[PDB]
């Protein structure tokens, strides 16, 4: 990892609440594997019947979820999660909703940090069952 | 290390730009190390014939230092290093100019910030010389 975007995430993680329960070791790890992007308006982030290789965390702006009835997701939610924990085909087009600005994390870091953190694991695995 | 502590840290070292020198492993252990402080304005940080056992970098604000003719440093300074250099007694008493903003430094961990980053510890040297002579 580049200093500069190391150092650009920490910025754009504290937008995202859910990394609160991280203690130091964990978010430096967690940090070193995170990607910043930006979406501009209407644009397409993941594509429903699609692998899931990744998840998305929204650090500002929001996104479109293309359920049957859509979904839009702020600042600090995350999305990309249900592919990752079923294995499972992108279930829904997730598209930015305005211009947004993301976090990825793939899937290997996403383990990685299920395993790191119980509270966060479950918070996934309920919220994956509420969307299901 | 406290998790918000750290995380505070993150945001207080952006305004050092002496630590850009650094790459994300060394960064990691030097933000572990750093300690935040707020200093109002007019209090004493640093005494003259004490002995260092820290140095200091400033985040925002500004600190004196009592010199014949004192010297204002701005964010992005750093003082203290001096004493840990030469192993000499603090060579001057500095107190916060206006509130002062400040990340502290071990002796312990200005070694290792030292050997981490050669380039660093040369600025270090010759400010120090710069300040003597
Ligand atoms: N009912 C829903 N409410 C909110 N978000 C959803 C819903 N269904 C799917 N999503 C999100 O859209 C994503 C599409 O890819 P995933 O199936 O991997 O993970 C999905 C969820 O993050
Ligand atoms: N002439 C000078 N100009 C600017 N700063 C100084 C000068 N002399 C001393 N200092 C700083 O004030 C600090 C006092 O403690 P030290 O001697 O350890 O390190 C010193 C320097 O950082």
């Amino acid at each position: 990892v580049r200093r500069g975007d190391f150092v650009r995430n920490w910025q754009l993680v504290a937008a995202v609440p859910l990394f609160q329960k991280l203690g130091p070791a964990v978010l430096v790890e967690i940090v070193r594997a995170l990607r910043a992007r930006t979406v501009p308006a209407g644009a397409v982030i993941c594509r429903i019947g699609e692998p899931g290789d990744r998840m998305f965390f929204v650090v500002e702006g929001s996104v479109s979820v293309a359920t049957p009835n859509p979904v839009e997701l702020g600042p600090g939610a995350f999305f990309g999660e249900m592919a990752l924990i079923s294995g499972e085909p992108e279930s829904a087009t997730v598209s930015a909703a305005t211009t947004v600005s993301l976090l990825s994390l793939h899937s290997a870091d996403f383990q990685m940090l299920c395993s790191s953190s119980p509270e966060i694991a479950e918070i996934f695995r309920k919220t994956a069952l509420e969307r299901r």
